[PDB]
């Protein structure tokens, strides 16, 4: 309801796709240009179990899950649920990777804005136990019945963090690559039975993808995921890391990323041990850009920044000093200029090329840490 509408001229639809039905299958939320703009009715957090998972992630208990559920269980996001895909054009494609404790529906302000500018967005739900919650089906009959097996976030010990975070980032990159293969195979006529029964016929995606114009975007854990996925999969032609959390990455990735990479940071999250890993990606033979959104916190990139009032938002660290709409517009506009530049798009996003340089009252070129 306070999650902003896309600023672009396309109307936006949304659906969910799970294939195959198993814990090793792909689960994603699709944002796309819709033919028609009938009602902004997409349910933001569609199952009680995500609220239960958010509560466990936050360190609270059962009452917190029910409180979040009471507060946000009927909150919508501004996209036409299961609206037909707009025909007649091949769309560039973004694969989006969520942060630790998030899941596929929590970056709709970004997904919806990109889609309103003519992108298809596949927001993946990771099954590495980094999502607060996710689900899959133990067999085709459980899928037919809607009999969901839930998987909740894994809490780690200290001695575990180094090994398990790196295993999770590797699974995450496999899941981004698999999600892309799923969309590309559908684009080229692979018959798929969605494990979820929804009005959106996935045959509409046949011959709807501009297969040369693929990018990967992600927040926090998903920013590390951008870098791992780029190093393994040359089908992704550039990456945008939103407040990348660099800890999970092994030292081998930094030399292994030919594609252009854009770091969009919050002012109040970053720290030298994290920033120094970002600088390790820099090379004179490669395009790396970094900007910092002045007055932003980590949560400015995710949908909970639009979920509360200005005052509660500041106390819970969901909002920064900057206005949440001003911050997301800067991140989305700079993203669009970067995607036009490195995917070769024939649109007008280059009007924001200056935001890539950090040339704005609310942007810092590079970083406040050491730029």
């Amino acid at each position: 309801t306070k999650i902003p509408r896309g600023n672009g001229p396309y109307s936006v639809g949304c659906t969910d796709l799970m294939f195959d039905h198993t814990n090793k299958g792909t689960f994603l939320r699709l944002y796309y240009p819709s033919q028609d703009n009938d009602r902004l009715d997409t349910l933001w957090i569609p199952n009680k179990e995500y609220f239960w998972g958010l509560s466990k992630f936050l360190g609270t208990h059962w009452l917190m899950g029910n409180i979040l559920r009471l507060l946000f269980g009927s909150m919508t996001t501004p996209a036409n649920w299961n609206s037909p895909l707009r025909p007649g054009e091949k769309y560039p494609l973004v694969v989006f990777s969520h942060g630790l404790g998030a899941f596929r529906t929590l970056y709709s302000a970004i997904g919806i804005d990109l889609a309103s500018h003519g992108f298809i967005v596949a927001a993946v739900e990771h099954r590495d136990r980094s999502a607060s919650a996710t689900y899959y089906f133990k067999d085709q009959s459980a899928a037919e019945i809607g009999d969901k097996s839930w998987l909740y976030l894994r809490t780690l010990k200290q001695e575990e963090e180094t090994h398990i975070r790196n295993e999770q980032v590797r699974q995450r990159a496999k899941e981004c690559s698999q999600a892309l293969s799923l969309i590309l195979d559908i684009d080229h006529g692979k018959p798929v039975k969605n494990a979820l029964d929804l009005k959106f016929d996935m045959e509409q995606l046949k011959d709807s993808i501009d297969r040369e114009k693929i990018a990967v975007i992600g927040h926090s854990f998903g920013g590390a995921t951008v870098i791992q996925t780029l190093s393994e999969d040359q089908r992704f032609r550039c990456g945008i890391a939103l407040d990348a959390w660099m800890f999970p990455l092994g030292d081998e990735v930094y030399s292994r990323i030919p594609q252009p990479l854009f770091f969009i940071n919050s002012e109040y999250f970053q720290y030298p041990a994290n920033i120094i890993k970002m600088k390790k990606c820099y090379s004179p033979d490669k395009e790396r850009k970094m900007i910092t959104i002045r007055g932003s916190v980590h949560q400015n990139f995710a949908d909970f920044t639009f979920a509360t009032g200005k005052i509660i938002g500041h106390m819970l660290k969901l909002k920064g000093d900057i206005d949440s709409n001003v911050a997301i517009d800067l991140s989305n506009k700079a993203s669009l200029a970067f995607l036009q530049k490195h995917l070769g798009l024939h649109k007008d996003f280059d009007q924001w090329d200056c935001l890539i340089e950090g040339d704005d009252e609310n942007l810092i070129p590079g970083t406040n840490i050491n730029t």
